[PDB]
């Protein structure tokens, strides 16, 4: 990534690995190691993502927000 | 929130997302992104919440306490 | 506790809540909020405990060791 | 280990305990406390490992990479 991977990975039902980076992004990586998508927050993503029953990926950011990201990498909502 | 979301979210059986913030609060957010409740501790909530079998939400705080919060946002007990 | 609860709680099958503290201890707290036991390591217990299939509680410490603690609070082994 | 165990342990189906250390290594320790293997990254392994459906161990490192390690301790891939 662009910075330290302090965040702890979460694994989706299909094997997708989600993890934050201090480069501000939440990453979605396929089991083969190839990027699926990345989503930019406003600050380091130390928080470790959680996966909802419908696949939604939730993760905090040092920009003060809790993010909810759709499985396709598009923002669902954010909470300050 | 009011500060960095270092804490890692926990997801309840009904989809409620619980996460701490460096603004001192534990947040309970509905799947639609609207606040359910927030509970103020005495310091940054870096710790990541855990959910008990009866729904109780446990989380540490930089104020030295482990908190046990009822699903409705009211304090159950705290331990120094 | 004696210091910041950075560690994230783990919940045993019987409801016991395990969490580390920057005061160097791993805590085992009953669901009613009363202490079951505490185990002293050599440094801040930032690491968040994990629970094995046989109930063993594993947690790292800033003293360089990974600890394995029996459900009764007695040391099983530690690894530097 | 060689440094602070900030990372939080993960437990495999066979009881193996996986945890990172600030000494740069991801550790795989048997339930009896004896080392199974260790894998060196380029920086502190604060991230806490996750275990895939096929046993793969994923963990971030302060060297910017997300690592995927085979159950035998050999690198599967890494992502910057
Ligand atoms: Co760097
Ligand atoms: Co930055
Ligand atoms: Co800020
Ligand atoms: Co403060
Ligand atoms: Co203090
Ligand atoms: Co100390
Ligand atoms: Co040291
Ligand atoms: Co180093």
């Amino acid at each position: 990534t662009g910075g330290s991977v302090h965040s702890s990975p979460a694994i989706g039902q299909d094997g997708t690995i989600y993890v934050g980076s201090n480069d501000h992004y939440l990453y979605a990586i396929n089991p083969n190691g190839k990027l699926k998508w990345k989503f930019e927050t406003g600050g380091s993503v130390h928080s470790s993502p959680a996966i909802g029953q419908d696949g939604t990926i939730y993760v905090g950011s040092n920009d003060h927000y809790l993010y909810a990201i759709n499985p396709n990498g598009k923002l669902k909502w954010k909470f300050e």
